[PDB]
RNA sequence: GUUCGCGAAGCUUCGUGGACAUUUGGUCAAUUUGAAACAAUACAGAGAUGAUCAGCAGUUCCCCUGCAUAAGGAUGAACCGUUUUACAAAGAGAUUU
């Protein structure tokens, strides 16, 4: 990974093949969180934020990506986007404990 | 042009007022640059399983043939990979205040 462009394409490439393994398995949640993770390795913030609403959406019911996403806002240092991402949590899920307690 | 009236010249001819009829067509303009596919060459090459082979489905921001809610398409296409955290409790040893 020498360049930008070389960059792009390894990274572009990363993507389809995220894309693809969503397609077949799009209620999977394992593949979301890692796709996320690639996202926030990358530095496009806007791109991983996206997939990770876009898992929530698939499975608003599943606490471990609710925690990695507020993880990741964290992780920025962007709290207050952070601090919206729990309160949104906490409103969807209240009598799951975790949220509130994060 | 048709004509139904008026006014001048010789029923014939000019000059007039009316009535009749009244707004088409274009999402487009004729060769490369607003998107057809096969084919061809080269290169490989055939689902499980040791091998050979049948058929059926399934997921999809892939379609094609098919009148088709038949059927058929390489098991029609891509799926075979990546895979480290709602993560705590107990015990032992070490440096800092
Ligand atoms: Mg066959």
């Amino acid at each position: 990974i020498l360049d930008l462009e070389e960059l792009r394409e390894y990274q572009r490439r990363k993507r389809t093949e995220y894309e693809g393994y969503l397609k077949r398995n799009r209620l999977d949640m394992g593949q979301w969180i890692r796709y996320a993770q690639f996202e926030i390795e990358q530095h496009d913030m806007r791109r991983a934020r996206s997939i990770f609403e876009r898992a929530l959406l698939v499975d608003s019911s599943f606490i471990p990506l609710w925690i990695r996403y507020i993880d990741a806002e964290l992780k920025v240092k962007c709290i207050n986007h952070a601090r919206n991402l729990m309160n949104r949590a906490i409103s969807t899920l209240p009598r799951v404990d975790k949220l509130w307690y994060k």
